[PDB]
């Protein structure tokens, strides 16, 4: 049984979870719910949809799954692996989506123009361990159209740990400028040697997230792992600056009801942890 942390013994906590190589850690972490028993899963599982998931376990449940419109002729046409996630205090605040594939481009763009979406993250690089975790879905210059989605890129700018491009995507009525913010610096194995720049990437989504925006949609290649640990530490700063406490165990719990397995190691559920430490201390 897991009970929230006061923010005065969180350094504490950490330190107890973390001894005899993170041992408290392992067991809380092989004590979630995975998520999959409560969930149905029938949409993701249609033969249809087989090819629109990169992993065949890792799937939307129906009740949080994103719904897109209806292609004319075309059935099936409703399906993104893609799902709903909470916020703290806010529901459905952000989107987690699987990285797109080829076939799943003109889907993905179809998503954030109709659920009104201004911010992307992409927590992967396109190729990681010489494998394709995402297909590329924006042009690098001038427009490029996805399905009935003009997608023209405005601006681009690489910084050490992460990149922001702009792009003003457009139906082919008011064009939108969406931003996407790609963090460039996860490592292919493991997490990241410390959570500051990590901390400095959730900060800057948050300041250039519009107000009256639809979800942030989040996505990795499967779009659980380091998507699920990016909610998580955002949704867990909200609750410290609110509550002056934080419950990991019962928020990844919570959100694994909307999208089974978020955060996927032991290694990011301690990253998690540590991010929030480095936050109260210094943030």
């Amino acid at each position: 049984k897991y009970f929230p942390i006061p923010v005065e013994h969180l350094e504490e906590e950490i330190r107890i979870r973390s001894a005899d190589d993170c041992k408290q850690f392992r067991e809380e972490f092989n004590s979630l719910p995975s998520g999959h028993i409560q969930g149905t899963f029938e949409l993701a599982n249609k033969e249809e949809n087989r090819e629109k998931n990169r992993y065949p376990n890792i799937l939307p449940n129906d009740h949080s799954r994103v719904i897109l419109s209806q292609l004319d002729g075309i059935p099936c046409s409703d399906y993104i692996n893609a799902s709903y996630i909470d916020g703290y205090k806010e529901k459905n605040k952000f989107i987690a989506a699987q990285g797109p594939k080829q076939e799943t481009v003109n889907d993905f763009w179809r998503m954030v123009w109709e659920q009104k979406s201004a911010t992307i993250v992409m927590l992967t690089n396109l190729k990681e361990r010489k494998e394709e975790k995402c297909h590329q879905y924006w042009p690098d210059q001038g427009c490029w159209t996805y399905g009935n989605i003009r997608v023209c890129v405005e601006d681009c700018v690489v910084l050490v740990d992460y990149t922001i491009r702009k792009f003003c995507i457009q139906p082919q009525k008011a064009p939108r400028l969406v931003s996407q913010l790609h963090f460039t610096s996860w490592p292919d194995f493991g997490v990241p040697f410390t959570p500051i720049g990590m901390l400095k990437f959730l900060k800057k989504v948050k300041t250039l997230n519009p107000v009256h925006a639809g979800p942030i949609v989040v996505h990795c290649s499967a779009g659980v792992g380091r998507t699920g640990t990016f909610i998580v530490i955002d949704a867990m700063m909200a609750m410290m600056h609110a509550e002056q406490k934080v419950d990991v165990f019962e928020f990844v719990s919570r959100i694994r009801n909307q999208r089974p397995q978020m955060v996927q190691t032991d290694m990011q559920y301690t990253f998690i942890y540590q991010a929030l430490l480095e936050y109260y201390l210094y943030g």
